[PDB]
Protein backbone atom coordinates (compact mmCIF):
# COMPACT_ATOMS: atom_id res chain seq x y z
CA UNK A 1 0.00 0.00 0.00
CA UNK A 2 1.47 3.27 -1.03
CA UNK A 3 1.96 6.23 1.37
CA UNK A 4 0.66 4.26 4.30
CA UNK A 5 1.00 6.79 6.93
CA UNK A 6 -0.87 9.47 4.97
CA UNK A 7 1.37 12.19 4.20
CA UNK A 8 1.14 15.24 2.33
CA UNK A 9 3.24 14.32 -0.86
CA UNK A 10 4.48 17.28 -3.15
CA UNK A 11 4.68 16.42 -6.79
CA UNK A 12 6.98 18.71 -9.61
CA UNK A 13 5.87 17.27 -12.87
CA UNK A 14 7.92 17.72 -15.79
CA UNK A 15 6.18 20.14 -18.95
CA UNK A 16 5.06 16.93 -20.62
CA UNK A 17 3.47 15.23 -17.74
CA UNK A 18 1.57 18.43 -17.22
CA UNK A 19 -0.04 17.59 -20.35
CA UNK A 20 -2.79 15.47 -19.53
CA UNK A 21 -4.00 16.61 -16.19
CA UNK A 22 -6.60 13.28 -15.67
CA UNK A 23 -3.86 10.86 -16.45
CA UNK A 24 -1.24 13.05 -13.96
CA UNK A 25 -4.35 13.12 -10.95
CA UNK A 26 -4.08 9.35 -11.54
CA UNK A 27 -0.28 8.74 -11.65
CA UNK A 28 -0.38 11.07 -8.28
CA UNK A 29 -2.89 8.58 -6.88
CA UNK A 30 -0.63 5.50 -7.83
CA UNK A 31 1.98 6.85 -5.57
CA UNK A 32 -0.67 7.29 -2.67
CA UNK A 33 -1.09 10.79 -2.75
CA UNK A 34 -4.79 10.69 -2.13
CA UNK A 35 -4.41 8.68 1.16
CA UNK A 36 -3.47 12.49 2.79
CA UNK A 37 -6.18 14.35 1.22
CA UNK A 38 -4.30 16.53 -0.36
CA UNK A 39 -1.35 16.87 -2.61
CA UNK A 40 1.01 19.97 -3.66
CA UNK A 41 1.67 20.54 -7.63
CA UNK A 42 4.84 22.39 -8.20
CA UNK A 43 4.33 23.38 -12.03
CA UNK A 44 7.13 22.97 -14.40
CA UNK A 45 9.38 26.26 -14.54
CA UNK A 46 8.11 26.89 -18.27
CA UNK A 47 4.61 27.35 -17.33
CA UNK A 48 2.54 30.02 -16.21
CA UNK A 49 -1.40 30.89 -15.58
CA UNK A 50 -1.11 34.59 -17.34
CA UNK A 51 1.14 37.27 -18.43
CA UNK A 52 1.20 39.54 -15.30
CA UNK A 53 -1.56 40.60 -12.54
CA UNK A 54 -1.07 44.05 -13.22
CA UNK A 55 -4.40 44.77 -14.41
CA UNK A 56 -6.90 43.06 -11.90
CA UNK A 57 -7.95 45.91 -9.91
CA UNK A 58 -11.45 46.88 -11.54
CA UNK A 59 -12.64 43.19 -10.34
CA UNK A 60 -15.58 43.64 -7.97
CA UNK A 61 -16.46 41.74 -4.92
CA UNK A 62 -20.07 42.05 -4.43
CA UNK A 63 -20.22 40.93 -1.17
CA UNK A 64 -17.49 40.81 1.12
CA UNK A 65 -17.77 38.83 3.97
CA UNK A 66 -16.55 39.48 7.19
CA UNK A 67 -15.41 36.15 9.32
CA UNK A 68 -17.08 37.06 13.00
CA UNK A 69 -16.03 34.60 15.82
CA UNK A 70 -17.90 32.76 18.46
CA UNK A 71 -16.27 30.61 21.41
CA UNK A 72 -12.45 30.12 22.47
CA UNK A 73 -8.74 30.53 20.53
CA UNK A 74 -8.88 27.14 19.41
CA UNK A 75 -12.45 26.20 19.36
CA UNK A 76 -14.95 28.39 17.77
CA UNK A 77 -17.09 29.05 14.74
CA UNK A 78 -17.38 32.06 12.47
CA UNK A 79 -20.38 33.56 11.04
CA UNK A 80 -20.58 36.27 7.97
CA UNK A 81 -21.66 39.30 7.82
CA UNK A 82 -21.91 40.88 4.65
CA UNK A 83 -20.14 44.22 3.70
CA UNK A 84 -20.35 46.89 1.02
CA UNK A 85 -19.11 46.16 -2.46
CA UNK A 86 -15.89 46.86 -3.40
CA UNK A 87 -12.81 46.67 -6.03
CA UNK A 88 -10.05 43.94 -5.80
CA UNK A 89 -7.81 47.04 -5.74
CA UNK A 90 -10.08 48.82 -2.73
CA UNK A 91 -9.60 45.46 -1.16
CA UNK A 92 -5.80 44.98 -1.09
CA UNK A 93 -5.55 48.99 0.35
CA UNK A 94 -8.01 47.21 2.96
CA UNK A 95 -5.63 44.60 3.89
CA UNK A 96 -2.35 46.32 3.70
CA UNK A 97 -3.82 48.99 6.11
CA UNK A 98 -2.96 48.95 10.20
CA UNK A 99 -5.94 47.38 10.82
CA UNK A 100 -5.81 44.38 8.74
CA UNK A 101 -2.08 43.65 7.71
CA UNK A 102 0.13 40.54 8.27
CA UNK A 103 1.66 41.25 11.92
CA UNK A 104 5.52 41.04 11.83
CA UNK A 105 6.99 37.74 12.18
CA UNK A 106 9.69 35.41 12.28
CA UNK A 107 8.54 32.11 9.72
CA UNK A 108 5.46 30.57 8.77
CA UNK A 109 5.65 28.70 12.32
CA UNK A 110 5.62 31.95 14.19
CA UNK A 111 2.93 33.39 12.12
CA UNK A 112 0.99 30.27 12.22
CA UNK A 113 1.56 30.51 16.40
CA UNK A 114 -0.07 34.12 16.20
CA UNK A 115 -3.11 33.01 14.34
CA UNK A 116 -4.17 30.32 16.62
CA UNK A 117 -3.72 32.62 19.58
CA UNK A 118 -5.40 35.81 18.44
CA UNK A 119 -8.02 34.59 15.64
CA UNK A 120 -10.90 35.15 17.51
CA UNK A 121 -10.08 38.75 18.39
CA UNK A 122 -10.19 39.96 15.17
CA UNK A 123 -12.49 39.77 12.24
CA UNK A 124 -11.27 39.81 8.80
CA UNK A 125 -13.00 40.46 5.72
CA UNK A 126 -12.74 37.44 3.20
CA UNK A 127 -13.58 37.87 -0.77
CA UNK A 128 -14.81 34.91 -1.42
CA UNK A 129 -17.03 32.47 -3.69
CA UNK A 130 -16.83 34.97 -6.78
CA UNK A 131 -17.30 33.45 -10.01
CA UNK A 132 -14.51 33.51 -12.60
CA UNK A 133 -11.34 32.93 -14.02
CA UNK A 134 -7.82 34.72 -14.29
CA UNK A 135 -6.36 31.83 -16.18
CA UNK A 136 -5.46 33.30 -19.39
CA UNK A 137 -7.24 31.61 -22.52
CA UNK A 138 -4.11 30.64 -23.96
CA UNK A 139 -2.64 28.67 -20.90
CA UNK A 140 -3.93 24.96 -21.93
CA UNK A 141 -2.26 23.07 -19.24
CA UNK A 142 -3.83 22.79 -15.88
CA UNK A 143 -6.28 25.69 -16.86
CA UNK A 144 -9.18 25.34 -14.14
CA UNK A 145 -11.46 27.00 -16.49
CA UNK A 146 -11.24 24.62 -18.95
CA UNK A 147 -11.72 21.10 -17.13
CA UNK A 148 -13.55 18.21 -18.26
CA UNK A 149 -17.10 18.92 -16.48
CA UNK A 150 -18.40 16.94 -13.02
CA UNK A 151 -21.32 16.66 -15.17
CA UNK A 152 -19.79 15.01 -17.79
CA UNK A 153 -17.87 12.58 -16.28
CA UNK A 154 -21.05 11.12 -14.69
CA UNK A 155 -22.55 10.86 -17.96
CA UNK A 156 -19.47 8.80 -19.12
CA UNK A 157 -18.89 6.58 -15.93
CA UNK A 158 -22.57 6.14 -15.47
CA UNK A 159 -24.66 7.16 -18.58
CA UNK A 160 -27.07 9.17 -17.78
CA UNK A 161 -27.10 12.96 -18.89
CA UNK A 162 -28.29 15.53 -16.36
CA UNK A 163 -28.16 19.06 -16.05
CA UNK A 164 -25.57 21.41 -14.81
CA UNK A 165 -21.99 23.52 -15.01
CA UNK A 166 -19.16 23.89 -13.06
CA UNK A 167 -17.41 26.97 -13.48
CA UNK A 168 -14.13 28.53 -10.99
CA UNK A 169 -14.18 30.63 -8.38
CA UNK A 170 -11.39 33.54 -7.21
CA UNK A 171 -11.19 33.83 -3.20
CA UNK A 172 -9.02 36.96 -2.46
CA UNK A 173 -7.96 37.27 1.31
CA UNK A 174 -5.94 39.26 4.00
CA UNK A 175 -4.06 37.92 6.96
CA UNK A 176 -6.64 36.04 9.22
CA UNK A 177 -9.49 35.08 6.44
CA UNK A 178 -10.33 31.51 7.51
CA UNK A 179 -11.72 28.24 6.07
CA UNK A 180 -13.43 26.47 8.29
CA UNK A 181 -13.27 22.11 7.94
CA UNK A 182 -14.98 21.08 5.66
CA UNK A 183 -15.51 18.02 2.71
CA UNK A 184 -16.73 19.42 -0.85
CA UNK A 185 -19.85 19.33 -1.81
CA UNK A 186 -20.72 15.44 -2.52
CA UNK A 187 -17.13 14.66 -1.40
CA UNK A 188 -15.85 15.84 -4.76
CA UNK A 189 -11.94 16.40 -5.26
CA UNK A 190 -11.30 20.39 -5.31
CA UNK A 191 -8.21 21.81 -6.95
CA UNK A 192 -6.97 25.47 -5.89
CA UNK A 193 -4.24 27.11 -7.59
CA UNK A 194 -2.28 30.29 -5.63
CA UNK A 195 -2.44 33.29 -7.85
CA UNK A 196 -0.44 36.13 -6.08
CA UNK A 197 0.57 36.62 -3.02
CA UNK A 198 0.75 35.55 0.63
CA UNK A 199 0.25 32.19 1.08
CA UNK A 200 -2.12 29.87 2.64
CA UNK A 201 -1.85 26.99 5.58
CA UNK A 202 -3.97 24.26 5.17
CA UNK A 203 -4.54 21.02 7.44
CA UNK A 204 -6.02 17.86 6.23
CA UNK A 205 -7.85 14.66 8.27
CA UNK A 206 -6.93 11.49 5.71
CA UNK A 207 -10.25 10.35 4.04
CA UNK A 208 -9.70 6.94 5.98
CA UNK A 209 -10.05 8.85 9.29
CA UNK A 210 -12.36 11.49 8.41
CA UNK A 211 -15.37 10.35 11.03
CA UNK A 212 -12.75 10.23 13.76
CA UNK A 213 -12.57 14.10 13.21
CA UNK A 214 -16.75 14.24 12.61
CA UNK A 215 -16.77 12.59 15.87
CA UNK A 216 -14.60 14.95 17.59
CA UNK A 217 -16.82 17.80 16.15
CA UNK A 218 -19.78 16.89 17.51
CA UNK A 219 -18.34 16.49 20.97
CA UNK A 220 -17.24 20.24 20.90
CA UNK A 221 -19.74 21.64 19.10
CA UNK A 222 -22.67 19.86 20.65
CA UNK A 223 -25.41 22.17 19.97
CA UNK A 224 -24.94 22.28 16.33
CA UNK A 225 -24.92 18.19 16.13
CA UNK A 226 -28.32 18.26 17.60
CA UNK A 227 -29.82 20.59 14.83
CA UNK A 228 -28.02 19.08 11.80
CA UNK A 229 -26.52 15.35 11.53
CA UNK A 230 -23.96 16.71 9.10
CA UNK A 231 -23.19 19.76 10.24
CA UNK A 232 -19.41 20.80 8.89
CA UNK A 233 -21.26 21.12 5.66
CA UNK A 234 -22.26 24.46 7.09
CA UNK A 235 -18.60 25.54 6.97
CA UNK A 236 -18.31 27.09 9.98
CA UNK A 237 -16.47 25.17 12.18
CA UNK A 238 -12.71 26.04 13.44
CA UNK A 239 -10.61 23.46 15.42
CA UNK A 240 -6.66 23.84 16.18
CA UNK A 241 -3.86 21.79 15.49
CA UNK A 242 -3.25 21.73 19.34
CA UNK A 243 -6.72 20.76 19.98
CA UNK A 244 -6.41 17.68 17.16
CA UNK A 245 -3.43 17.05 18.57
CA UNK A 246 -4.83 16.62 22.00
CA UNK A 247 -7.76 14.28 21.12
CA UNK A 248 -5.68 11.87 18.48
CA UNK A 249 -7.07 13.48 15.81
CA UNK A 250 -4.62 12.39 12.96
CA UNK A 251 -3.71 15.21 10.44
CA UNK A 252 -1.08 16.78 8.42
CA UNK A 253 -0.35 20.48 7.45
CA UNK A 254 1.55 22.80 4.82
CA UNK A 255 1.89 26.08 3.56
CA UNK A 256 0.92 26.40 -0.23
CA UNK A 257 2.76 29.73 -1.81
CA UNK A 258 1.92 31.71 -5.13
CA UNK A 259 2.45 29.43 -8.03
CA UNK A 260 1.57 26.36 -6.28
CA UNK A 261 -1.47 23.82 -6.97
CA UNK A 262 -3.12 22.35 -4.73
CA UNK A 263 -5.44 19.02 -4.59
CA UNK A 264 -8.17 18.14 -2.18
CA UNK A 265 -9.41 14.17 -2.46
CA UNK A 266 -12.75 12.94 -1.95
CA UNK A 267 -13.85 12.92 1.87
CA UNK A 268 -10.11 14.74 2.81
CA UNK A 269 -11.63 17.39 5.56
CA UNK A 270 -9.36 20.17 5.24
CA UNK A 271 -9.11 24.23 6.95
CA UNK A 272 -7.07 26.92 6.83
CA UNK A 273 -5.59 30.51 6.69
CA UNK A 274 -4.41 32.91 4.72
CA UNK A 275 -1.36 35.10 5.58
CA UNK A 276 -1.76 38.13 3.84
CA UNK A 277 -3.32 39.71 0.54
CA UNK A 278 -3.84 36.83 -1.77
CA UNK A 279 -5.87 35.78 -4.41
CA UNK A 280 -6.88 32.03 -5.15
CA UNK A 281 -8.60 30.10 -7.82
CA UNK A 282 -10.79 26.78 -7.17
CA UNK A 283 -13.10 24.31 -9.25
CA UNK A 284 -14.82 21.17 -8.09
CA UNK A 285 -14.02 18.07 -10.28
CA UNK A 286 -14.48 14.19 -10.54
CA UNK A 287 -12.65 10.74 -11.76
CA UNK A 288 -14.00 7.47 -11.61
CA UNK A 289 -12.51 6.66 -8.28
CA UNK A 290 -14.73 9.63 -6.96
CA UNK A 291 -18.63 8.05 -7.79
CA UNK A 292 -18.46 5.66 -4.99
CA UNK A 293 -17.84 8.89 -2.30
CA UNK A 294 -21.02 10.53 -3.94
CA UNK A 295 -22.71 7.53 -3.24
CA UNK A 296 -21.92 7.85 0.10
CA UNK A 297 -21.55 11.56 1.05
CA UNK A 298 -23.24 13.30 4.08
CA UNK A 299 -25.87 15.75 3.41
CA UNK A 300 -27.73 18.67 5.55
CA UNK A 301 -31.12 18.83 4.88
CA UNK A 302 -31.39 21.29 8.04
CA UNK A 303 -31.50 23.62 5.56
CA UNK A 304 -28.64 25.68 6.27
CA UNK A 305 -26.23 24.32 4.24
CA UNK A 306 -27.60 25.77 0.56
CA UNK A 307 -26.01 24.85 -2.21
CA UNK A 308 -25.59 25.35 -6.08
CA UNK A 309 -28.13 24.46 -8.75
CA UNK A 310 -25.70 21.67 -10.15
CA UNK A 311 -26.00 19.73 -6.75
CA UNK A 312 -29.50 18.55 -7.67
CA UNK A 313 -28.60 16.00 -10.09
CA UNK A 314 -25.97 14.37 -8.13
CA UNK A 315 -28.23 13.82 -5.03
CA UNK A 316 -31.38 12.88 -7.76
CA UNK A 317 -29.17 10.11 -9.71
CA UNK A 318 -26.43 8.74 -7.33
CA UNK A 319 -28.61 8.94 -3.34
CA UNK A 320 -32.14 8.57 -4.77
CA UNK A 321 -33.55 7.70 -1.42
CA UNK A 322 -32.11 11.07 0.43
CA UNK A 323 -33.49 12.73 -2.66
CA UNK A 324 -36.74 14.35 -1.44
CA UNK A 325 -35.42 15.09 2.08
CA UNK A 326 -32.35 16.80 1.01
CA UNK A 327 -34.46 19.00 -1.89
CA UNK A 328 -37.22 20.03 1.28
CA UNK A 329 -33.83 21.63 3.05
CA UNK A 330 -32.90 23.46 -0.54
CA UNK A 331 -36.47 24.82 -0.70
O1 LIG B 1 -9.11 28.90 -0.35
C1 LIG B 1 -10.11 28.82 0.42
O2 LIG B 1 -10.65 29.77 1.12
C2 LIG B 1 -10.88 27.53 0.55
N1 LIG B 1 -10.56 26.55 -0.52
C3 LIG B 1 -10.92 25.28 -0.49
O3 LIG B 1 -11.58 24.78 0.45
C4 LIG B 1 -10.58 24.42 -1.65
O4 LIG B 1 -9.90 24.88 -2.59
O5 LIG B 1 -11.12 23.27 -1.57
MG1 LIG C 1 -9.47 44.71 -13.40
NI1 LIG D 1 -12.44 23.01 0.00
ZN1 LIG E 1 -27.50 21.34 8.28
Amino acid sequence: AQNPNCNIMIFHPTKEEFNDFDKYIAYMESQGAHRAGLAKIIPPKEWKARETYDNISEILIATPLQQVASGRAGVFTQYHKKKKAMTVGEYRHLANSKKYQTPPHQNFEDLERKYWKNRIYNSPIYGADISGSLFDENTKQWNLGHLGTIQDLLEKECGVVIEGVNTPYLYFGMWKTTFAWHTEDMDLYSINYLHLGEPKTWYVVPPEHGQRLERLARELFPGSSRGCGAFLRHKVALISPTVLKENGIPFNRITQEAGEFMVTFPYGYHAGFNHGFNCAEAINFATPRWIDYGKMASQCSCGEARVTFSMDAFVRILQPERYDLWKRGQD
